[PDB]
DNA sequence: GCGAAATGGGAGGGTT
DNA sequence: TAACCCTCCCATTTCGC
């Protein structure tokens, strides 16, 4: 785990440093305040500085949930949302809250 | 209402 | 170069009861 960040931001007063030039060029859009990637869903009008941020956001509109829990078959749109959910099973036949297995799990969604 | 859990966004990291 | 996906932090919202 190295800390050498050779790419420094040239913005006046900014001390940001990054390991890769792509990370620095991605940071430079924060000073310009430009957010060109706008969500065109109804009654949203949200916008982001990065295209991947817009695609992550638009999954809440499209209902795309590629990540599925191997224990209770619950689906999530993000990998970190799935990993956090799996902690509910570590502490605690039906693995859904308040219910007494694949058919039952699939019917919950 | 309470705590837990889910949700959503920023920021940064890697892989092509 | 940058699209693309992952990982962590954080505040807010929703759920379970
Ligand atoms: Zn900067
Ligand atoms: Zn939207
Ligand atoms: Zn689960
Ligand atoms: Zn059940």
């Amino acid at each position: 785990h190295m800390e050498k960040r050779p790419f420094m931001c040239a913005y006046p007063g900014c001390n940001k440093r990054y390991f890769k030039l792509s990370h620095l060029q991605r940071h430079s859009r924060k000073h310009t305040g430009e957010k060109p990637y706008q969500c065109d869903f109804k009654d949203c009008e949200r916008r982001f500085s990065r295209s991947d941020q817009l695609k992550r956001h638009q999954r809440r509109h499209t209902g795309v949930k590629p990540f599925q829990c191997k224990t209770c078959q619950r689906k999530f749109s993000r990998s970190d949302h799935l990993k956090t959910h799996t902690r509910t099973h570590t502490g605690k036949s039906c693995r859904w809250p308040s219910c007494q297995l694949v058919r039952h799990h699939n019917m919950h969604q």
